[PDB]
RNA sequence: UUCACAUUGCCCAAGUCU
RNA sequence: CAAUGUGA
């Protein structure tokens, strides 16, 4: 299957809510505009390269064409113009010289109606046309691309009369995201300010003093330490440098001594270009070709402007970009409001040529803020939770199904010293009473309580507990903070015997607090089989009448960067009718690829466990699909969708449950503000829990919306959004929205409403321990990086992960 | 490794020419 | 999840 089901209706449910939105308006007119296919040979050039040939060549060869009009360009081979040139299908070639000649060829491709866009935006036609879309991408990205950095779809220049020096070479560059977007409503310009770091355009002397920490150069006045030259050799390996060259080594030698087949470096400036060296004593940069003998003084070298910083900043440095970029929702508006004003896109010449007005104001937009669902624990009291604003407390609660503690042992790997015996003494009789209190006690003392050092302790200690205390449930792993040992316990415990491990830092152990406690609590009840609390069954929505299973699904990806490592795919669903419970299955997979490949198979084995669970088979398979992108959609629905009905049919027989295939995107560049003062909730002054947009704003023709389920605590409240590539279910917008929300309301690790739903949540919590299975792991390659995220038969059906 | 929220790191995007 | 903050 492959085209998403159109919005069913519009919800209904909840109170309404004003709302402004960061898109803005855009008025296009209903005019065909002209696409011409671009080649430029050589054609090896970077994309700002080719926009600096095609501005040329447009002034150059303005009298024979382009002489009124001003072309956009994608800055590879797509040119638009407001009106059509002078050409047939009729390629013609130009000369254009750079201060290098190019040989570029126009080709007449096709018209562009933007009418036609207008019609898909209206009811009239069925589809949004893309490649429209893309042309007015490319009116919108002409100037900025070359006035500012492009990176991603944001634009990124250094700040007038300020400086955000991070140190070490680097600074923060504000700047913004821009894309154009369709919407019910019109085209919308969408505006988001970010930040990020970039290395100074400096003398390579003044970033060798950043680098190692010299005030001033004159200390020393010797060559530098092999380690200071390693040191710096790292952080300028690879970045470009002006007299432009990019650096691939840094030489051992000083320019004094440093030699060439042609005499040193020193004496070849004093003599060719009658330089003398301030600081012969510092080594050589070598530049272009890592096998040729080019070398440049450090004196005489700038680092280009306008490098982006790829590599992790440093804790320091990012501890400053965060104090440097964090704003509440209201300031986080008022900046990009400010920057609107700013940003004039009306007098863009540009965006002139092509008759297009952007609205200075941000998008009206009303949302509905849905009310929660009721929390029921257990006990005898059986008490029901309300949540207000997104949080409720487990305070005179006991869960739902708690789990009676009697054999647990206790691992400290914190020195003795650090974490007495009283320590843990205490430490144990707080917890034994949260717990009592919780409806989960643990009845005694533990049956085992040993200091431990080392990694290689983890092992022998937990086959001698598993091997010696019968009906062992839990070990308490006490950790002095960040630690090789924590990996390790995963390894035993998840993978090698198959135990249940709770870890806690030492931190939380030698001070306690009730709060801290009783999440902890929430965590081992969880682990240990228990079901912290349920859904009120009676305010459930009407899928629940008939077996279901949820599941999430997330791929996690490796870092910046990083060349080898697997993507990792996990895969989680429900086990019971509640739903509360779930089982996890998890696969490594070819590195950056998003699409799940082994799913059929991650299906069929949830399948077949919550028939073991419940004795049900599903009637409706709800999939929740994180972090996919709008321009995977159908690649990633076209298979994932076929994978899940794969797992069906191979099951039974004819088992052919509805599936609801949804796209949960958290990170995307909408945000949501109050527009009353009054409506913003606490310090971060954010939309409260439950706001719901599916108006204005979203698709003009298909089922999507935008949910905010959680509280903010600071900085802006990202509003998760939800897109409905397929649903045999038929759900009503309202039943969709108010499931969704109260699947918000699951998660087993705290009582409160979190930003995506459960299941989607916890598929990456899954894919975060697989990661932790393969800390320094990562077709016999596959297999040992495959066997090493495989749980122990034991763990299998366990919430391990949380 | 008590927990959530937030910033970055993740598919698409972006980027790579003496 | 890691680094860094804000909170419970
Ligand atoms: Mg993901
Ligand atoms: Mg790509
Ligand atoms: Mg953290």
């Amino acid at each position: 299957a492959f085209k998403p089901p159109p919005r069913p209706d519009f919800g209904t449910s909840g109170r309404t809510i004003k709302l402004q939105a960061n898109f803005f308006e855009m008025d296009i007119p209903k005019i065909d505009i002209y696409h011409y296919e671009l080649d430029i040979k050589p054609e090896k050039c970077p994309r700002r390269v080719n926009r600096e040939i095609v501005e040329h060549m447009v002034q150059h060869f303005k009298t024979q064409i382009f002489g009124d009009r001003k072309p956009v360009f994608d800055g590879r081979k797509n040119l638009y113009t407001a009106m059509p040139l002078p050409i047939g299908r009729d390629k013609v070639e130009l000369e254009v010289t750079l201060p290098r000649i190019f040989k570029v060829s126009i080709k007449w491709v096709s018209c562009v109606s933007l009418q036609a866009l207008h019609d898909a935006l209206s009811g009239r036609l069925p589809s949004v046309p893309f490649e429209t879309i893309q042309a007015l991408d490319v009116v919108m990205r002409h100037l900025p691309s070359m006035r500012y950095t492009p990176v991603g779809r944001s634009f990124f220049t250094a700040s007038e009369g300020c400086s955000n020096p991070l140190g070490g070479g680097r600074e923060v560059w504000f700047g913004f995201h821009q894309s154009v977007r369709p919407s019910l409503w019109k085209m919308m310009l969408n505006i988001d300010v970010s930040a990020t770091a970039f290395y100074k355009a400096q003398p390579v002397i003044e970033f060798v003093c950043e680098v190692l920490d010299f005030k001033s150069i004159e200390e020393q006045q010797k060559p530098l330490t092999d380690s200071q030259r390693v040191k710096f050799t790292k952080e300028i390996k690879g970045l470009k440098v002006e007299i432009k060259y990019r650096v691939c080594n840094v030489t051992r030698r000083p320019a004094s001594h440093q030699t060439f087949p042609l005499c040193t470096v020193a004496q070849y400036f004093k003599d060719r270009h009658k330089l003398v060296l301030r600081y012969p004593h510092l080594p050589c940069l070598q530049v272009g070709q890592e096998q040729k003998h080019t070398y440049l003084p450090l004196e005489v070298c700038n680092i280009v402007a306008g490098q982006r910083c790829i590599k992790k900043l440093t804790d320091n440095q990012t501890s400053t970009m965060i104090r440097a970029t964090a704003r509440s929702a209201p300031d986080r508006q008022e900046e990009i409001s400010k920057l609107m004003r700013s940003a004039d896109f009306n007098t863009d010449p540009y965006v002139r040529e092509f008759g297009i007005m952007v609205k200075d104001e941000m998008t009206d937009v009303t949302g509905r803020v849905l009310q929660p669902p009721s929390i029921l624990y257990g006990g005898r009291n059986k008490a029901i939770a309300t949540p207000v604003q997104g949080v409720w407390d487990m305070r005179n609660k006991q869960f739902h199904t708690g789990i009676e503690i009697k054999v647990w042992a206790i691992a400290c790997f914190a020195p003795q010293r650090q974490c007495t015996e009283v320590h843990l003494k205490s430490f144990t009789e707080q917890l034994r009473k949260i717990s009592r209190d919780a409806g989960m006690p643990i009845q005694g003392q533990p049956c085992f309580c040993k200091y431990a050092q080392g990694a290689d302790s983890v092992e022998p200690m937990f086959r001698h507990l598993k091997n010696t205390y019968a009906g062992l449930q839990l070990v308490v792993v006490i950790l002095p903070g960040k630690t090789p040992v924590y990996a390790e316990v995963k390894r035993v415990g998840d993978t090698v015997l198959g135990m249940a491990t709770q870890c806690v830092q030492m931190k939380n152990v030698q001070r306690t607090t009730p709060q801290t406690l009783s999440n902890l609590c929430l965590k081992i009840n969880v682990k240990l089989g228990g079901v912290n609390n349920i859904l009120l069954p009676q305010g459930r929505p009407p899928v629940f009448q008939q077996p279901v299973i949820f599941l999430g699904a997330d791929v996690t990806h490796p870092p910046a960067g990083d060349g080898k490592k697997p993507s990792i795919a996990a895969v989680v669903g429900s086990m019971d009718a509640h739903p509360n419970r779930y089982c996890a299955t998890v696969r490594v997979q070819q590195h950056r690829q998003e699409i799940i490949q082994d799913l059929a198979a991650m299906v069929r084995e949830l399948l077949i466990q919550f028939y073991k669970s419940t004795r049900f088979k599903p009637t409706r398979i709800i999939f929740y699909r994180d972090g996919v992108s709008e321009g995977q959609f159908q690649q990633v629905l076209h298979h994932e969708l076929l994978a899940i009905r794969e797992a069906c049919i191979k099951l039974e027989k004819d088992y052919q449950p509805g599936i609801t295939f949804i796209v949960v995107q958290k990170r995307h560049h909408t945000r949501l503000f109050c527009t009353d003062k009054n409506e913003r909730v606490g310090k971060s002054g954010n939309i409260p829990a439950g706001t719901t947009v599916d108006t204005k704003i979203t698709h003009p023709t298909e089922f999507d919306f935008y949910l905010c389920s959680h509280a903010g605590i600071q900085g802006t409240s990202r509003p998760s959004h939800y897109h409905v590539l397929w649903d045999d279910n038929r759900f009503s917008s309202d039943e969709l929205q108010i499931l969704t929300y109260q699947l918000c309301h699951t998660y087993v690790r705290c009582t409160r409403s979190v930003s995506i739903p459960a299941p989607a949540y916890y598929a990456h919590l899954v894919a975060f321990r697989a990661r932790y299975h393969l800390v320094d792991k990562e077709g016999r390659d596959h297999q040992a990086l495959a066997k090493a995220v495989q749980v122990h038969q034991d763990t299998l059906r366990t919430m391990y992960f949380a």
